[PDB]
Protein backbone atom coordinates (compact mmCIF):
# COMPACT_ATOMS: atom_id res chain seq x y z
CA UNK A 1 0.00 0.00 0.00
CA UNK A 2 3.00 2.58 0.15
CA UNK A 3 4.70 1.74 -3.26
CA UNK A 4 1.39 1.02 -5.25
CA UNK A 5 0.14 4.45 -3.89
CA UNK A 6 3.55 6.05 -4.85
CA UNK A 7 3.29 4.70 -8.53
CA UNK A 8 -0.38 6.08 -8.75
CA UNK A 9 0.82 9.50 -7.27
CA UNK A 10 3.64 9.79 -9.94
CA UNK A 11 1.09 8.49 -12.66
CA UNK A 12 -1.18 11.51 -11.87
CA UNK A 13 1.82 14.08 -11.73
CA UNK A 14 2.99 12.45 -15.12
CA UNK A 15 -0.31 13.15 -17.03
CA UNK A 16 -0.94 15.92 -14.32
CA UNK A 17 -3.74 13.97 -12.82
CA UNK B 1 -5.77 0.68 3.70
CA UNK B 2 -7.38 4.21 3.04
CA UNK B 3 -10.96 5.53 3.79
CA UNK B 4 -9.58 9.09 4.64
CA UNK B 5 -7.48 8.65 1.36
CA UNK B 6 -10.82 7.68 -0.46
CA UNK B 7 -12.54 10.89 1.00
CA UNK B 8 -9.55 12.91 -0.49
CA UNK B 9 -9.92 10.86 -3.83
CA UNK B 10 -13.73 11.84 -4.07
CA UNK B 11 -12.96 15.51 -2.90
CA UNK B 12 -10.24 15.82 -5.64
CA UNK B 13 -12.35 13.94 -8.42
CA UNK B 14 -15.16 16.52 -7.57
CA UNK B 15 -12.96 19.83 -7.57
CA UNK B 16 -9.28 18.51 -8.05
CA UNK B 17 -8.77 15.05 -9.65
Amino acid sequence: CGAEAAKAHAKAAEAGC
